[PDB]
């Protein structure tokens, strides 16, 4: 398609943007979007502006499936790598509303695209990432607890890592199956469930998040 | 500059403006019908690309088109950005993509096709006797104004000094010859009459297509 073709070049910039604003400190990044009027508050909501045009060319669900929309170059695959990492950011800092059931089924996705091998870092945060959508979705009073886990830590892991690279687990995916396992327990049989955002802040989320996406992909 | 500002954005402004040079750089009729027929496929898609431009063109500029010595867009792969924009921005608004007067056009007109003090081509002083030309038709169109208001503005007499202040200054032998050019052009439409027949004795899709063509072959 014509448009998702030409407009790489914009898809691309406006992906570094964002990613090198929502990638600063917390404080810093925080600050921007929670004070729009502010001057790098008001370039912030140009980009933003002109990034949800964009990405509603790429993509009508989340995220950008380059496979999905025939972008096949190395460097399509490579901008919408990017653009994916953008959105992300941008949903956990509230620029983009992109619930966490979204966000869980897609990080793989986004952190590790394209078959790569999972790394403990990625795994680290994919649990982390699971912890908060659990600690969100109970917040709305609308599902059990064990319902919400067991979608969120489901058995099936072990398959789901099999399946994603085409192929028996690596050492960082069973030590992820463990530490997730682990994770879950803790959750269930942790009391009083309403202290766990406290347990597990979302600040300290917000840190390890933009940290890995900073120290991990250039910015600037 | 800092993140996000107009330094930081000078990919976006240089993508969408080669989007709409390559678009309105296909045939008239098809890059009419485009722009005309929003419901089409293509119409639908560009549609998209110039809401897109029309945002990131407010970056840069408050007015028709952008100064890059006015915004501070001193290197020069972002110079020959801002100068690619505005031949975009010209070519979109002929085409009625964007909703910029004839008066804003002819006053932008050297600064677009002609910036940096160049010396002017005899080719570029055609054009530019074309579109007075068509800015005088619409004009003459919604007949507001007095005829000779009209020719005034659009063909004046101070085209002498205005060639000299622009670059810093007696003509070149090719400037005179575009103000020799230029006074018989308006003295023909000074005295034309059906003054309704000046739309077939000039086409627009002639001048579109002079426009268009030159654009094509000098961005």
């Amino acid at each position: 398609l014509g448009s998702r073709t030409s407009l790489i070049p914009t898809l691309g910039n406006l992906s570094n943007i964002i990613l090198s604003i929502l990638g600063k400190p917390v404080q810093e990044a925080s600050a921007i979007v929670t004070n729009p009027a502010s001057e790098m508050g008001m370039a912030f909501t140009k980009v933003m502006n002109m990034f949800r045009m964009v990405k509603d060319i790429y993509t009508e669900e989340s995220f950008i499936y380059s496979s999905a929309i025939g972008m096949r170059t190395p460097s399509q695959r490579s901008t919408t790598r990017r653009a994916n990492l953008a959105i992300f950011l941008a949903a956990v800092y509230g620029a983009l509303q992109i619930g966490f059931f979204h966000l869980n089924e897609n990080f793989l996705e986004v952190f590790a695209p394209d078959e790569s091998n999972i790394l403990t870092n990625q795994g680290t945060l994919y649990m982390e990432l699971k912890t908060q959508a659990y600690i969100s979705a109970m917040a709305q009073a609308e599902r059990p607890k064990g319902d919400i886990l067991n979608d969120l830590f489901p058995s099936d892991m072990a398959h789901r890592f099999l399946i994603r690279r085409n192929a028996k687990l690596t050492y960082v995916e069973k030590q992820i199956i463990e530490k997730c396992t682990a994770r879950k327990e803790r959750l269930a049989n942790f009391s009083p469930q309403e202290a766990l955002n406290e347990v597990y802040p979302w600040g300290k989320f917000l840190s390890e998040i933009a940290c890995y996406i900073h120290n991990n992909y250039s910015s600037i």
